Formats: C-alpha cells, sequence, structure tokens
DNA sequence: GCGATCAGCG
DNA sequence: ACGCTGATCGCA
C-alpha cells in the first residue's frame, strides 16, 4: 500500500544529500549481527536495497561515510556498529528518532519506530514485533513483507523529523539532542566496537579456585545447619534460619521470610551460620555473574567483550551497560576486586587510563541548591564523606576506615534524597530518636538544601515534571496522587532526578570534548568504558604523560558551576591498577 | 516472567 | 520509610 522501488542496482537518485536511512539489524545484540535489508527515502522517491548488493557498491559505501550526506535514522548506533563489523563507516547522521523520543518523554519506553511515531499521531507503520514475532517465533519475513516494513519505517522517519524538532525546541531540548546525545551516539559506537580485552586465562583460574572455595563454605553451612538444603532456596533457607534455628524474624517480604544481606548482618550475634551464608552468596555472585557470565560473552579470536551502551533507557539520562554489564564490575571486596585484573589493554605497550569525578552529585546539588555552607565545603575541597564519618562515629580524620566512609556515603546521599529517621536508624544501627536529631542537625548546617528540596517538590507539583541543568526532562504524574506511598516516591524522585540527571549531562559533555581533544592532539588514545562518573581509556604507554594533563582539564572544564569540579586519575597495567 | 538479591555508580 | 541500573536464580 506504499509505493517503492525494489532496486537491483544502485542509481544516482538514491544518493541524494538528504535521506531517511534504515539499516535493519533484527537480532537484539547487534554486534557482528547480519544486516537483513536497507531502505532509503529521499526527495526522489522510496527505495529498498539488498545488503549484498548495496554494501558492495563503491558509490553507496562512499555515500554512507560522507558527512555531507545527511541521514535521518532511528537508533543510529545499532546500524553504525553493525556496519563497522562489516568494514563500513557511517557518518552524517543528522537526526536520530530514537534519541529524540527519549528526550521528549523517557517513560514512554520507545523501542521501535511505531512507538515513537504514535507520539506524533503517525500510525502508518507496524510495530517490529508484529513483523518479526516474539521469542521462539522470531523470523525475518519474506522480502516483499520486509521491504515494505523497512520502507514504511524510513518514510515515517522522513515525516517525523520536523515535528519532533519542533517540540524539542519548545522544551529547550533541541541542542540537547543535536549537540550532545547525537554526537555521544557516535562515540559510544566506537567504544562498543573497540571492545575491552579480557585475560581469559586468569579468569578461568579464579573460577577453579571459587569452585573449591564454594564447596568448603557450603560444607560448613551444612555442618552448622545440621542438614543439607538448597542454600539458594528462600523456603528452605527460611526454614533453616527462622524455624529450625529459631532466629528472630526481622523482615517479611511479600513471599515470606526476608534473608537479604542487611537482615543477616543483624543476626550475626545470634548464630555463626548467617556469616557463612553471606560469604557463600558473595562467592556465588562472583562465580555466576562475573566468571561464567563474562567468559560466555567473550569473543574467542580477539579475547574482547563488546558491551551495548543503552542511551535511551534510564529515567535520569544515565547510560546503562548490557551483555555484559561493565558498570557493576566488583571493586569493594578484595576477593572480587581481583576480577578487574583480567581487564587488560588491547595491545602490548598499552595501558589503561581512568579518571573520575569526586562527589559530583553533591557538587551539582551545591550549585543548584545554592547553599552557602555546602558551596563553601567544596570550595575548600572538603571530603564530605570523610567529614561525615567523623561526625557519626566521633572518630578523627586519621581513624576514618573505608568502611566508616562508605557508610557516611549512604548517609550523605540518603539524607539529601529524603531518607527517614527509620531508614537512617537501620543503616547506622542507632536509636530512631538519635537518627531524627542527626537529620535535624544536618539540615541546620545546610538550610538551603532543605529549602531547595521543598521548592523542587513544589515546582514538580506545579509543572508536572522536573528538569536537569541541560533541560533533560522527567514527568512525575504521581506527584499529585492521593495515595501516600505513591506520592512520596514521586517526591523523592523530584529531589533526586535533577541532581543525578545533571551529573549524567556533565559526564556526557566531557566525553564529547575529550574525543574532539584527542583528535586535535592526534593521539591514538580512545575511550573504552563509562561508569556513570568515571571515564576509562586505553592508550600506548608513551601517551600516558599527555593524558594525565589532558583528561583532568577536559573533564573539569566540561561545565562551569558555582563550585569547582574535581577529577582524580590513575593509570596502570590493568583496570585493577587503574584506580 | 517476576521478585528477591546483589554487583556497581551517586 | 534515599535514587538509578543489570544479571542471576528460584519459584512462597
Ligand atoms: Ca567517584
Amino acid at each position: 500500500k506504499m509505493a517503492f522501488t525494489l532496486a537491483d542496482r544502485v542509481t544516482e537518485e538514491m544518493l541524494a544529500d538528504k535521506a531517511a536511512l534504515v539499516v535493519e539489524v533484527v537480532e537484539e545484540n547487534y554486534h557482528d549481527a547480519p544486516i537483513v535489508g536497507i531502505a532509503v527515502v529521499n526527495e526522489h522517491g522510496r527505495f529498498f536495497l539488498r545488503p549484498e548488493t548495496a554494501l558492495a557498491d563503491p558509490q553507496f559505501v562512499a555515500w554512507l561515510g560522507d558527512e555531507t550526506k545527511k541521514k535521518s535514522m532511528f537508533d543510529s548506533k545499532r546500524a553504525a556498529v553493525a556496519l563497522k563489523w562489516k568494514g563500513i563507516e557511517l557518518c552524517g547522521v543528522s537526526f536520530d528518532l530514537l534519541l529524540a523520543a527519549y528526550l521528549l518523554d523517557p517513560a514512554q519506553g520507545v523501542d521501535d519506530v511505531a512507538a515513537a511515531a504514535k507520539m506524533k499521531q503517525y500510525e502508518a507503520v507496524r510495530p517490529d514485533e508484529a513483523v518479526y514475532g516474539k521469542g521462539a517465533k522470531r523470523a525475518v519475513p519474506d522480502e516483499p513483507v520486509l521491504a515494505e516494513h523497512l520502507v514504511r519505517k524510513a518514510a515515517a522517519i522522513w515525516e517525523l523529523e520536523r515535528p519532533f524538532l519542533d517540540e524539542l525546541r519548545r522544551n529547550e531540548q533541541d541542542r540537547l539532542l543535536v549537540e550532545l546525545e547525537q554526537p555521544l551516539s557516535s562515540i559510544l559506537a566506537e567504544m562498543e566496537f573497540a571492545g575491552v580485552k579480557v585475560d581469559t586465562k586468569r579468569l578461568e583460574q579464579m573460577g577453579k579456585e571459587l569452585a573449591e572455595q564454594l564447596g568448603t563454605v557450603e560444607q560448613r553451612i551444612y555442618e552448622l545447619a545440621g542438614q543439607e538444603f538448597n542454600i539458594n532456596s528462600p523456603k528452605q533457607l527460611g526454614v533453616i534460619l527462622f524455624e529450625k534455628l529459631q532466629l528472630p524474624v526481622l523482615k517479611k517480604t511479600k513471599t515470606g521470610y526476608s534473608t537479604s544481606a542487611d537482615v543477616l548482618e543483624k543476626l550475626a550475634p545470634y548464630h555463626e551460620i548467617v556469616e557463612n551464608i553471606l560469604h557463600y552468596r558473595q562467592l556465588g555472585k562472583l562465580q555466576s555473574t562475573y566468571i561464567e557470565g563474562l567468559l560466555k560473552v567473550v569473543r574467542p579470536a580477539t579475547k574482547k567483550v563488546h558491551t551495548i551502551f543503552n542511551q535511551a533507557l534510564t529515567q535520569t539520562g544515565r547510560l546503562s551497560s548490557t551483555e555484559p554489564n561493565l558498570q557493576n564490575i566488583p571493586i569493594r571486596l578484595e576477593e572480587g576486586r581481583k576480577i578487574r585484573q583480567a581487564f587488560v589493554p588491547s595491545e602490548s605497550d598499552w595501558l589503561i587510563f581512568a579518571a573520575d569525578y569526586s562527589q559530583i552529585e553533591l557538587r551539582v546539588l551545591a550549585h543548584i541548591a545554592e547553599d552557602d555552607n555546602l558551596m563553601e565545603a567544596f570550595r575548600r575541597d572538603l571530603d564530605i564523606h570523610t567529614k561525615t564519618a567523623m561526625d557519626i562515629f566521633q572518630v578523627s580524620e586519621d581513624e576514618v576506615t573505608p568502611n566508616m566512609r562508605r557508610q557516611a556515603k549512604a548517609v550523605n546521599y540518603g539524607i539529601v534524597y529524603g531518607i527517614s529517621d527509620y531508614g537512617l536508624a537501620q543503616n547506622l544501627n542507632i536509636s530512631r530518636k538519635e537518627a531524627a536529631e542527626f537529620i535535624e542537625r544536618y539540615f541546620e548546617s545546610f538550610p538551603g538544601v532543605k529549602r531547595y528540596m521543598e521548592n523542587i517538590v513544589q515546582e514538580a507539583k506545579q509543572k508536572g515534571y522536573v528538569t536537569t541543568l541541560l533541560h533533560r526532562r522527567r514527568y512525575l504524574p504521581d506527584i499529585t496522587s492521593r495515595n501516600f506511598n505513591v506520592r512520596s516516591f514521586a517526591e523523592r524522585m523530584a529531589m533526586n532526578t535533577p541532581i543525578q540527571g545533571s551529573a549524567a549531562d556533565i559526564i556526557k559533555k566531557a566525553m564529547i570534548d575529550l574525543n574532539a581533544r584527542l583528535k586535535e592532539e592526534r593521539l591514538q588514545a580512545h575511550l573504552l568504558l563509562q561508569v556513570h562518573d568515571e571515564l576509562i581509556l586505553e592508550a600506548p604507554k608513551e601517551e600516558m604523560e599527555r593524558l594525565c594533563r589532558l583528561v583532568p582539564e577536559v573533564m573539569e572544564q566540561a561545565v562551569t558551576l558555582r563550585v569547582p569540579l574535581k577529577v582524580d586519575y590513575h593509570y596502570g597495567s590493568t583496570w585493577y591498577d587503574a584506580k
């Protein structure tokens, strides 16, 4: 019902300087995934191409990598990475519908063209599930069905750029798309394609150690419990702890006894079995997620893993890492921190460089809340986490153990993000009256922060949404709900999203200024990972001197707040040695 | 499929 | 009864 040409060859009218391009990659993980079809819509008409034909034509390949040939797409990173696995570059992406919908409303959950088209009353295009099917029924259709679906998606992108750019401009989000998210999309594509090398031999050795350590801990659990049970079974573990051993019931989930880590920590004076169960899970978490799971996704010929950086998923504008997740690699426990030793540079005589912001959200909060004392604290380069560990535990700066500091990290972010005296009393294991007094003293030192959190909830109730420093937006319809639980979670989202989202916008602008700077200096250094507030790079060891002077200044100068930004950097032979 | 749990980021 | 994620696993 839509006219298009099924082009056998590549012609000149298909190579206009403005076009809507669709490079379809049906598989979820687009790394090394087959391209099933190509569709182009421009001023001259609508065209469908077969990938074996076009991707071997020199004029079509030159048209893809020509930055002066502007292309409108949906999810340009998916196509760009799949083309990189085919030796083909893709430049000139002037509009990405996927990221344009993500800025307008992040909760819409837009994952295909049809969902984004519905936001603008465009429905002349089928959802991808209706074309390819669900799960075990997933199948690329017959060429006439596939060719029309790809052309209808291209025609939809062709018609939706203008109305999407109009609403972005009213939301003050148009420069957020064109100057931040779309340039970031190209950088993330190179990071995903570059991959991160893994020492498969060392990981395989840890797995054999964890295999025989897990049995020893598992046998002591059976010794202390007096019988065998599925340690991962909540029913039997609940029977062992709160029926057999008759331990106190401190928490009940919707399904039964709660055996979470915070609960088992409080049962430590009562029995020695809860401390080994804790150790068993930690060894089990490392074994399943980071040993077996990591070796599953490694590419054997290159010993590199290729993550997918999801740019249009989080509600605050953060990134996320999938298959594998390289943003929750262990670090706090020494047994699990060794796994970071397996992450190595991709070439000999290369090293890993890693820089990160120091308490970025509290500094963003100081700027936005305009609090006198909080801005003074960071103008002195104070360590609020250590300074809070002194006030809590009555110790001095010398006696602040990294455990007392990480616990003060929770109090600092918890208090500013609406923790109650109940929740504070459970984390500090203090009386509920002391925790309430501590929160009163905390807001006496920072009255402007308390004033800001009241204003940001009142502004959310008025506007219906909250914004970040670069005008990223999150709607909060529940902020006016009649239910107390539903409204309170919305109020704490209004306190947190502008702060966490403004930190995401700063690290994103830093990535863009970093690659433009690395290009100017003509360095072979390139980014590998982003962990929210940390940037990880690899580079030849000779470039390390320049990077120690370049990366900190680039990150510190990404934005200009009423307080300075601080960046700490390290380099070394592995990711482990890079912090 | 989902909830409990836990790894990370603030 | 601070916020934002992804992976694993048992299933009450
Ligand atoms: Ca940090």
